């Protein structure tokens, strides 16, 4: 049994419900199981143009799953709720990306484990700290508490 969190992001559609939706079926999974979730925040776009806001979030699961089964999971969870890729980046309904996974560290060419952004990103960061504050982040070895920092553009939806 493994503990892992997981980052969710909506942008368009019904945001609040599509992330309630993905968190269902994360939790429906065989080898997963939600064990905190934490507030939802309304977050500005970062890393490309003037985008939708998103509602974002982080989950705790205990899993039983290797890392790329987790992985199956969460891209099958975004297919449920319809996420379009197109040639070019945009809103999606759901985002489902694996930030940590106990205190492993992967490098695949489909999985990069903890989350190559995610100690640069408010918007991980903050929820994450909510459900998470003392767990390490095992490439700065540091615990999420001592990597998180105030963020204006991410507020409490
Ligand atoms: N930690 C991780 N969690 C989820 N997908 C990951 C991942 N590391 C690598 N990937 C790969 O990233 C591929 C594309 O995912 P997208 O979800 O299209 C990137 P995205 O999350 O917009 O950007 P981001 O990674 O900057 O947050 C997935 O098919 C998957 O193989
Ligand atoms: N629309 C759009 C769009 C915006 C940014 C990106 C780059 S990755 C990214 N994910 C998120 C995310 O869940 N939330 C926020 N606030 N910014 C993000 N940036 C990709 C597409
Ligand atoms: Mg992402
Ligand atoms: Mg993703
Ligand atoms: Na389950
Ligand atoms: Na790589």
């Amino acid at each position: 049994m493994i503990q892992a969190y997981l980052g969710l992001g909506s942008n368009i559609g019904d945001r609040e419900s599509q992330l309630n939706d993905a968190i269902k079926i994360l939790n429906e999974y065989d080898g997963i199981s939600v064990s905190n979730i934490s507030p939802i925040y309304e977050t500005a776009p970062v890393g490309y143009t003037e985008q939708p806001n998103f509602l974002n979030l982080c989950v705790e699961i205990q899993t039983t799953l290797t890392v790329l089964q987790l992985l199956e999971c969460c891209l099958k969870t975004e297919e449920c709720l319809h996420r379009i890729r197109k040639e070019r980046w945009g809103p999606r309904t759901l985002d489902v990306d694996i930030l940590l996974y106990g205190e492993e560290m992967i490098d695949l060419p489909k999985l990069s484990v903890p989350h190559p952004r995610m100690n640069e990103r408010a918007f991980v960061l903050i929820p994450l700290n909510d459900i998470a504050a003392n767990v390490v982040e095992p490439r700065s070895k540091l615990k999420v508490k001592d990597l998180v920092f105030v963020d204006d553009s991410v507020k409490r939806y």
